[PDB]
């Protein structure tokens, strides 16, 4: 006997290109917690069922996890743009979601049973900004480009453009691409016509190192920063040496000090051969908060007894009281669900000379 938890992330399309590295913390966490015996001494079990790049393939994947695989509760989906159209199925089903990379704003008021450990937008993206600006304190123009059919993208953009204007500098350009495309000459040039000295990318890893490499490619010489869909090691054989010195905020460093932490990022050194990934931790956090809320209520309330709806109910009750001392901190929730975490960080991607390797570098 074993505990179902669902995992909704995208295995396949090109948000696979972050959804990869989440199924890789997802599955660091399963043994981590299994290997300490689950839910006090019941194993937990991870299901996993592929979104797909859409929001009907959330939707299939929820609803299959939640009728067929009568999971107790479902970390995921991968976007933002998937959660608004998917997370109200498991609200109105009164299934829990916990979201490990939705960080558009809104996302907790969906509903009562949506929670995230994925620190949002506005607490993220400015801190980018002000790295560039310490890097170069001359900076004085900034041209914007998003991702205009992606709701986390809309949302970040907002972000980074208050936080340019806060910063008293000049926003010369906003420019508007779709996720989809591959190809970005003509915004790319309007923008770098403008005489940038900064450029901000609000957008997923295949589009945002797509658009870098071609800025690059255009000319562009100045600062970069990329938002949190181009967090991902993944961009780096898109722009290869051309993601040289790209800016992108963090909501977790590999060198936090916490034990759980050093677990956590041993397991991943030693099977992957590199440090792990913001993504990959707050896949893990995710799970994390689910077997801690297991344990505790099944101390209180033996779950083995607990008919499956009011199983999702207490657990959903459950997590949002629950501190948690994770990879990503210690963090907690407040009542809607929204995500308490103190630390953040800004990383700056480091290409070797020669384009085919290259490593994130966080700065002090
Ligand atoms: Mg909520």
């Amino acid at each position: 006997n074993t505990i179902p938890i669902g995992i909704a992330l995208a295995q396949t399309s090109n948000v696979a290109l972050l959804g990869q590295e989440q199924v890789a913390g997802a599955k660091i966490a399963e043994k981590y917690f299994n290997d300490k015996g689950g839910v006090n001494g019941t194993p937990i079990k991870l299901i996993f069922q592929d979104t797909a790049g859409d929001e009907a393939g959330t939707i299939n994947a929820f609803q299959t996890l939640i009728n067929k695989d009568k999971v107790v509760g479902i970390v995921g989906p991968t976007l933002s743009q998937q959660a608004f159209s998917a997370n109200p199925i498991a609200e109105r089903a009164k299934v829990p979601v916990v979201g490990p990379s939705n960080t558009a704003k809104g996302i907790p008021e969906i509903g009562d049973y949506v929670a995230r450990v994925s620190a949002p937008v506005s607490v993220v993206a400015p801190n980018s900004v002000k790295a560039a600006l310490k890097q170069n304190p001359n900076i004085k123009k900034v041209a914007v480009f998003f991702a205009q059919n992606d709701a986390f993208s809309k949302s970040e953009t907002e972000i980074f453009q208050q936080t340019v204007k806060d910063q008293g500098l000049e926003l010369v350009t906003v420019q508007k691409f779709q996720t989809t495309d591959t190809d970005f000459q003509s915004q790319a040039t309007n923008a770098i016509n403008l005489k940038p000295d900064l450029v901000i990318i609000s957008g997923l890893a295949a589009d945002g190192g797509n658009l870098v490499r071609q800025l690059r490619e255009l000319g562009y010489q100045g600062a970069i920063i990329g938002g949190n869909g181009l967090n991902t090691s993944n961009v780096f054989a898109v722009c290869k040496a051309l993601c040289d010195g790209v800016l992108i905020a963090q909501a977790y460093s590999p060198e936090y000090t916490g034990e759980i932490n050093k677990a956590f990022r041993q397991a991943y050194v030693d099977q992957y051969k590199k440090e792990p990934p913001q993504f990959s931790a707050q896949a893990f956090a995710a799970v994390q908060v689910y077997v801690e809320s297991l344990k505790a209520l099944d101390t209180k309330n033996k779950v083995s007894k607990i008919q499956l709806p009011e199983l999702r109910t207490e657990l959903n009750k459950q997590l949002l009281t629950g501190k948690y001392n994770t990879p990503l901190g210690e963090i907690s929730f407040t009542p809607i669900g929204e995500v308490v975490q103190k630390d953040f960080y800004v990383a700056q991607i480091k290409m070797e000379k020669d384009g085919s390797q290259g490593k994130f570098t966080f700065l002090k």
